[PDB]
């Protein structure tokens, strides 16, 4: 094989590390504590049960990721896949990259009958959303979120 | 004990499926499939992993119970909890116990440092959701949902 798509493997911990710092920097003008992190992609490498990342990858080398996590439904006796993040390493951009990678997890979910739905949340500030999810056939639902904001 | 909140157990399985069946009803204008739905709940029960259903009991009968899932964030190193359903038996209600099942649920999530949220989302048409959650503390977020018709 010499592009593609799959799950990552434990020795992925620093790339998607690395993707996700330069993700949350250039989109939300985060710079997230590499310590918390780097735990936090590895709780999730560790546990399937958690989410799953999957990883682009050209000639061996893992150039993007897409992460989504799980709700099971009782209402619906499947679960919900939830993209949670996508990115594309800088000098892979313009190539269809992104899309290849929702377009993945659609069939991920269109072929898997214990999969009963996909969803996303995103800022409202986010101007180019709507086009961009629509470009997908993804489209705004009609529910607000609410939180309660915890502190230890 | 005589009043007590405790995690479900299998044999709460037909009183669960029959509460939400009655949700379902009542707050979205749904009449679910029994089938799926029986099969959706015990799926849970069976897997904590999948989430947790909590029972409000009176002299050991189930009188309403509370569901959440789990949102895994990798940025956070931490877990959302995500309220689902909250259900109490007509001839039970007026007596606090929605509050005392959401506000048990808050204590949870204020004890473990490993939470890093609660979180729920709701129809827009919902005309009481606000001034109910608003009153326990939960305020509406910033984030429009997106979905993409999983074609079956």
């Amino acid at each position: 094989e010499l592009i593609e798509i799959r799950e990552a493997r434990m020795d992925d911990l620093d790339t998607i590390a690395k993707f996700n710092y330069n993700l949350a920097k250039e989109t939300e003008g985060k710079e997230l504590d590499m310590d918390v992190l780097t735990k936090g992609v590895k709780a999730l490498l560790l546990d399937e049960r958690k989410g799953k990342y999957h990883v682009y990858t050209v000639f061996d080398k893992v150039v993007a990721q897409i992460m989504y996590t799980y709700e099971w439904s009782d209402w619906r006796n499947g679960n919900f896949l939830w993209i949670q993040s996508v990115y594309v390493d800088k000098e892979y951009r313009r190539k269809g990259i992104f899309n290849y990678l929702f377009n993945y997890i659609k069939n991920i979910c269109d072929k898997d009958e214990n999969i009963v739905g996909m969803r996303l949340y995103v800022e409202k500030e986010n101007i180019n959303a709507k086009a961009t999810y629509e470009s997908l056939n993804m489209y705004e639902c009609d529910y607000n979120m609410y939180e309660y904001e915890v502190i230890h």
